[PDB]
């Protein structure tokens, strides 16, 4: 077949920006939820790095009390159902559906992996009515490490029976690309708002480069015989 | 007694400073806590994933990555001006008094930081407080950053002692949580924008100070 595309899903399928609104009614300021992000993502990479683990979800909230401290804003148990409600609802984008029908269209081979834990019925790649464009859900969960973990990526590779030279990995994270080239996947990144290439010396930079996932499925639908 | 390592950056040299530069570039002073999140996650990225750069490095990168998100214009010696503040951060004013206490009390002093060893004067001698530590240990020699649970132990070899007579020093709860993975003790002094991280199983920090002065109290009083 055509090889395999791994979807990070947290802001690469699914809008983070949608949980603006929780960071301007509490922080009278929509930006902080750029400042949350990485705390979340530095902590996550933390707990990994010290052999301990929690899953995304209650990190997550626990970092939101933790920026909150930060800022000196005030935070009730209800700002925090907000963000597991939001947080497990985010919306597609509205150029992801397109470019997976094409991709599939194309043989590739789609699945999805995650930092977020296993939820019941439905999951958020549900309520977003994306889920079916793939054939299989995964998540660090089964790692009890979070990305970019090399254990992560190796163990999908083994789950799907894969090689790192059939797998590309899709997010907007250039911490995640990177982590999936490091055991020598290739790397597809989506310029999602307030994500850009790190340019740093020895760092293996993405292999495909898209401002969006239409642009994104072209260059990986284009290199099936270039 | 014991062994206190100390964190550098933010924890003793005033992290602040560089405030100035991102009104100027940005326009925001804030935009400080972004940045240095951003800074911090890709160094562990790195670390797990094999790849090594030195911190100051890597804090430029991350600038201008900051910079093409916010949209906003960076220069050639826009990304300079960065090097010199990081590199020339004074120190609280609460460093000396609280410091002068501890070694009298008994206590070792060393640091321990993510960036790389610099020409001298280095950030601490320029910021005259250098003599006060019997040791400057940095990760270039690692080429792995903090938390890495090497980087603890590999000072705890270099200083030849045992986990329990380590105390790690920090205004990062990150760097307290690695340190206490590896059986330190953890102290925690709340520099501005930093706040413990309750989350259950992870270790909260051992000894709690809203500066440094408070901090050493709680230390020196922990003998008897």
């Amino acid at each position: 077949r055509s090889g395999i595309l791994v979807f990070d899903v947290n802001e690469t399928l699914l809008d983070l920006t949608s949980l603006s609104p929780l960071f301007e009614r509490v922080f009278g300021d929509a930006k902080v939820l750029r400042e949350w992000f990485p705390e979340l993502i530095l902590y996550s990479q933390t707990l990994t790095l010290t052999g301990l683990y929690r899953p995304f979800g209650e990190i997550a909230a626990a970092v939101f009390e933790m920026v909150a401290a930060n800022h000196q804003a005030k935070v009730t148990p209800d700002d925090i159902a907000e963000l597991k409600t939001r947080l497990t609802s985010m919306p597609a984008y509205p150029d992801v559906a397109p470019a997976l029908t094409r991709l599939q269209d194309a043989g590739f081979r789609l699945v999805t992996l995650t930092n977020s834990a296993p939820s019941p019925a439905p999951s958020p790649l549900e309520k977003a009515g994306i889920a079916s464009f793939f054939e299989a859900h995964l998540t660090v969960h089964s790692s009890q490490r979070f990305k970019p973990h090399p254990s992560v990526y190796d163990s999908t590779a083994e789950t799907l029976g894969a090689k790192p030279e059939e797998l590309c990995m899709i997010a907007c994270h250039i911490w995640n690309t990177i982590g999936a080239q490091a055991r020598g996947w290739r790397g597809g990144f989506v310029a999602r708002p307030h994500n850009t290439p790190l340019t740093l010396a020895e760092v293996p930079q993405p292999d495909f480069i898209g401002r969006d996932m239409g642009e994104l499925a072209d260059q990986l639908i284009a290199s099936l015989t270039a």
